[PDB]
C-alpha cells in the first residue's frame, strides 16, 4: 500500500553527468559514448545572451575552450557542432558507464525523472510532469542547466529534457536531447511568458483509479457520463480534453478497480463543480495530475529497473 | 526558484541492492563490502508468523540454504549472523560498488529517500519523513523487504532504514541497519497498531520558510507569540510539541527571511484556524510536514 511521487532509479543517468565550462560559465553536460550534451547557452557572455547569434558565437570557439570534466578526470573536446539549442561537443573517451538509451520527444502530460546536477554533480531527483503550457514546475538554482529529464523503459533510459531555463514565474523551460524546445521558448535573456496553465485530465483520473487501488472511495458515485458532456465541464474548468485514446489508455485500470472510465469522468466531474468538503484523497486536498495512467500500474503493481 | 519533494539521487545504493532468497521467501538484501544485510523474517516459515524465535529458526540454517543473487551472479554465503531484526550474510566477494556509508539511526521528522525494490531489483525512489508515531508512508508492495532509506550527503551515503513491514492501516514500520526498529513495532504478524500520528511541526514551519524564499507571503501576520501559546495551540491540531532546539534549527530560515520563528509561528497558528481559503502554498493546498529545515536550506 502507499502512493508517492516516485522517480525512477537515477544510477544509469549519473554515469552520464559532466561538468562543461565555457569562459565563466560552468554547466552540466550528458556523456553519452563519446559526445557530452549541453545547452548551447554555455558559448554566452551578458551582452550575447541579450541577442545572440550562436552560429557565429561558435565559430570563435576552439576545442581547448571547452572544459569538460567527468569526475576528478578532465575529458579532451576534439569536436563541436551545434544541433537545434543543444551543444554536442565531441571528445576523445567513450563514456564506459554510457546505458542503452534513447533520445525521446514527450508530449505535454507525460511524466518523467530530473536528475538535478551542479557541477556535474547530482544532487537530487524528482518526478514531474511536462505541463499542458509546455514548463516543468521544476526546483532550480543558477548551475542547473544541462541537468536532463528521463524515463526508464526496460534497461532503456529515454533522454527527453535537458534545462535550460526559468521563466519569470518560477517554471522551468528546455529542450529534448536534439535541442528543441518544448513550448513557444527561445534561449535567449528576453521576455518570456508561460502560457495559462491546464490541468492533465487523464492524468488525474490515472490518481483516481490509484486511490480506489489503495481503498479511498469516498468521491464514487452511482453516475456516469458522456466524453461530450465531460470534455464541456473540462474545458470550463481548464482541464485538458479527454480523448477516446485517453479512455483507451484508462481501460486496465477501469477493468482492476471496475469502475469504468466515464463513470470515474462522472466522479471528477462532481468533485470540480463542487470540490472536496474538507476531504482528502490520497493525502492531498487537490487533484493530482502528475502521474499518467502508466505510472499508476507501475507503481500499483511493481515493475524493476 | 521552485520547490519539489527531491530524493537523493539513488546511484550509489542501486549498486548495493541484490536478491535474498531464503526457502519460499524471496526479498531484497543490501551488498556493503563483503556483507549483505536484510530483515531477518527471510528465515520464516507459514509457522513462524506469530512467534518466532530467531536464534533458533538461525541456528537449523546453513550457508546454502540462503540463495543470494547480484544481477544474474549469485552470490556465496560464508556465513550468517544476526544483530537484533537483522541478517548478516558473509559472502565470499566484496561488493566493487561499495560507496562510502555509515549507518545512522534517524530521529522522527527526520527525512530520507527509499529505493523501492522488488528481486534485488531498483524500481523507484521517493522521499520519505519518520513520522512522529515511527511509521513511514512509503509505497510498497509484497516482496520490498528490505529495501532502504539513506540520505546522501557529501560523497557518503548514511544508511538509515530497512523496510520489514506493512501495518493494518497500510503504514509502513522498519529498522535502522543495526536491526533496531524503529517505534513500538517487533517482527511478528502479532496484533500491532501504530500510534496516533501527529504533524511535524518544525518541518510546517520550514517548509513555510522555503515558501517567503519562492516568493509566497500571503499567509504571513503581523503576530507574534509566545513558544508556550503556540503549543497549547499546534497541540490542538494534533501537531507536535515545538521545543527551543527547532526554534534555534529555525534560525537561519529566520535570519535570511527576515520573519523571527515566533512570528512565523503566529502565521502557523492562524493557518490552522482559518484553513486556505482556496489558495496554495507552493502549489499545495495542505501544509507539508516532510521537509526538514536542513532540506529547505540545502533545496534553496
Ligand atoms: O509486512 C509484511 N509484508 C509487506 C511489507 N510491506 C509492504 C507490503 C505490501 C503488501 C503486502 F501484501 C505485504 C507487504 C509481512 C507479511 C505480513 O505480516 C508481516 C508481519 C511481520 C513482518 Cl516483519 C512482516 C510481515
Amino acid at each position: 500500500s502507499g502512493f508517492r511521487k516516485m522517480a525512477f532509479p537515477s544510477g544509469k543517468v549519473e554515469g552520464c553527468m559532466v561538468q562543461v565550462t565555457c569562459g565563466t560559465t560552468t554547466l552540466n553536460g550528458l556523456w553519452l559514448d563519446d559526445v557530452v550534451y549541453c545547452p548551447r547557452h554555455v558559448i554566452c557572455t551578458s551582452e550575447d545572451m541579450l541577442n545572440p547569434n550562436y552560429e557565429d558565437l561558435l565559430i570563435r570557439k576552439s576545442n581547448h575552450n571547452f572544459l569538460v570534466q567527468a569526475g576528478n578526470v578532465q575529458l579532451r573536446v576534439i569536436g563541436h557542432s551545434m544541433q537545434n539549442c543543444v551543444l554536442k561537443l565531441k571528445v576523445d573517451t567513450a563514456n564506459p558507464k554510457t546505458p542503452k538509451y534513447k533520445f525521446v520527444r514527450i508530449q505535454p502530460g507525460q511524466t518523467f525523472s530530473v536528475l538535478a546536477c551542479y557541477n556535474g554533480s547530482p544532487s537530487g531527483v524528482y518526478q514531474c510532469a511536462m505541463r499542458p503550457n509546455f514548463t516543468i514546475k521544476g526546483s532550480f538554482l543558477n548551475g542547473s542547466c544541462g541537468s536532463v529529464g528521463f524515463n526508464i523503459d526496460y534497461d532503456c533510459v529515454s533522454f527527453c529534457y535537458m534545462h535550460h531555463m526559468e521563466l519569470p514565474t518560477g517554471v522551468h523551460a528546455g529542450t529534448d536531447l536534439e535541442g528543441n524546445f518544448y513550448g513557444p521558448f527561445v534561449d535567449r535573456q528576453t521576455a518570456q511568458a508561460a502560457g495559462t496553465d491546464t490541468t492533465i485530465t487523464v492524468n488525474v483520473l490515472a490518481w483516481l483509479y490509484a486511490a480506489v487501488i489503495n481503498g479511498d472511495r469516498w468521491f464514487l458515485n452511482r453516475f456516469t457520463t458522456t466524453l461530450n458532456d465531460f470534455n464541456l465541464v473540462a474545458m470550463k474548468y481548464n482541464y485538458e480534453p479527454l480523448t477516446q485514446d485517453h479512455v483507451d489508455i484508462l481501460g486496465p485500470l477501469s477493468a482492476q478497480t471496475g469502475i469504468a472510465v466515464l463513470d470515474m469522468c462522472a466522479s471528477l466531474k462532481e468533485l470540480l463543480q463542487n470540490g472536496m468538503n474538507g476531504r482528502t484523497i490520497l493525502g492531498s486536498a487537490l487533484l493530482e495530475d502528475e502521474f499518467t495512467p502508466f505510472d499508476v500500474v507501475r507503481q500499483c503493481s511493481g515493475v524493476t529497473f
